[PDB]
Formats: C-alpha cells, sequence, structure tokens
C-alpha cells in the first residue's frame, strides 16, 4: 500500500513545459494546483511543474507506452523536430533501441531534461 | 491513456546508503542492482533509480501515497530514527502532521537534503 503519488518537475517555463510533456505523450491538458501545472499519468502519478527560481538540473523521467502509443509519440517528436537518440548517452541520434524485447526512444524537454518512452518494462 | 511513469532517477552521493533509507523507511523490498544504479520498487509500476556520484545535491521533491495503517507504521519509523520532520513544504511547523484533503500527512528528509512526503487522501482521486 505504498505509491508514488506525484513528483515536482522544475522549469524555467512552468507552462511550457507542462503542455510541452502533455502534448507529446497525448495527454489530457494540464491543470493548475497551487504553485504547480500538473500533468497526470495513469498508474496515479503526477508530475507537478513548478517555475524556476535557480538553475534547472535536468532529471530524469521514462514512461511506459502501448505499442499504437509509441508510433504516436515518435510521430510527434519528428513532427516538432525534437532531436532523439536510442540511448541515454545520447551516443546515437537518429535511432530507437529494441532493448528488453520491446521498443525505446529518448529526447529532451525544453530544458533538457531527459524523456524517455518504452513499450516492454524492464523485467516486467 | 496507456501512458504510465516507469522509472525516475534519484540522485545521490551514496547511492546505497539513500536507496536503502527510502526502502526501509517506506516498508519497501530491498533494493536491487540494476547497471550503475539501485533501483526502489513501490506499488503503482513505478521504479526509483539511485544513482551515486552527484556532487552537491539538487533537491527533488518525492511524495507517496500510502494506506492508513502503512501511515502509521512509516511515521513510526520516522520518529524511531529521531529525524526532524514536518507538516508543510516550506517546514514551518515541525513535529507535527498535515490533514490535507480531510488525511494525514508529513514531510522528511533524506541522506542528500530530497524532500520526502507521504500522505494518506488524495486531491481529486
Ligand atoms: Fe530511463
Ligand atoms: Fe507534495
Amino acid at each position: 500500500a505504498v505509491e508514488l503519488n506525484h513528483t515536482i518537475v522544475h522549469a524555467t517555463d512552468r507552462d511550457a513545459s507542462a503542455r510541452f510533456l502533455a502534448d507529446i505523450l497525448g495527454l489530457a491538458a494540464p491543470k493548475p494546483f497551487g504553485p504547480f501545472m500538473v500533468v497526470q499519468v495513469d498508474n496515479d502519478v503526477s508530475l507537478d511543474f513548478m517555475g524556476g527560481s535557480g538553475p534547472v538540473r535536468p532529471q530524469h523521467y521514462a514512461f511506459l507506452v502501448g505499442d499504437s502509443e509509441f508510433d504516436e509519440i515518435f510521430g510527434r517528436i519528428r513532427e516538432r523536430g525534437l532531436d532523439h537518440w536510442a540511448d541515454p548517452g545520447h551516443r546515437r541520434p537518429g535511432e530507437i533501441n529494441t532493448n528488453d524485447g520491446g521498443r525505446g526512444v529518448y529526447w529532451s524537454d525544453p530544458d533538457g531534461h531527459s524523456l524517455e518512452i518504452l513499450t516492454r518494462p524492464y523485467g516486467g
């Protein structure tokens, strides 16, 4: 009976970064809550975007998506012209990985947060 | 929607001590090594990958929804370790809990200063 419920994502432009993630992932538009702009995903966790007082240090947020959703999100990445890579080290641009019997790709948010989607989880 | 948060990296100086600290206090299974990370798993299919070698860590915030009984057990372990704790994210109200959303909640800090929090009733859901 222990779940991760939310975490804060620091941003330069709080509203733009929240809209960016929700748009690319195909989620509902974010909602204001306290000082945050909240992006909700399906396993009962939300990402609370907060505006930046200081240097934004990039974090890593990876999402398990359906096979069809993978194609749609990948299409939006190319549609916006976002650089992307097969690997967390960004040594293989313009490729996807096929780790763990699934498919996965990495890209960056407006502040350089490392974003990643995958279709089959490690282990599970 | 078919979109879930699957994992995120938790930066630490001492990867293993930070991982053991979170799993022990939260009452989770012992962490597992995965590449350079020590992974802590929670029940809604998200894993927290702790990585070592981050100098001064930039504090992040991780809040956990727990059952009513688990709240008492996790709060009991916080008190038993003698950890400072607060009702509010601003750490202005020490040694008390909040009752946000009709529930119960408390804040504390991990070995590197990450803002940790448990709550029993979420807004909306
Ligand atoms: Fe990842
Ligand atoms: Fe919180």
